[PDB]
């Protein structure tokens, strides 16, 4: 934890698209901070009310 999960090199990583990811390498796992006002597994969809 902190150690491997670094700041996600964006070409496969599209688990997010405006998601400023987490790779978590020693879970193989991107996990993301959603653009600021979008929401989304994918973060892809504008909140609206943003």
């Amino acid at each position: 934890v902190v150690s491997h999960f670094n700041d996600c090199p964006d070409s496969h990583t599209q688990f997010c698209f405006h998601g400023t990811c987490r790779f978590l390498v020693q879970e193989d796992k991107p996990a993301c901070v959603c653009h600021s006002g979008y929401v989304g597994a994918r973060c892809e969809h504008a909140d609206l009310l943003a």
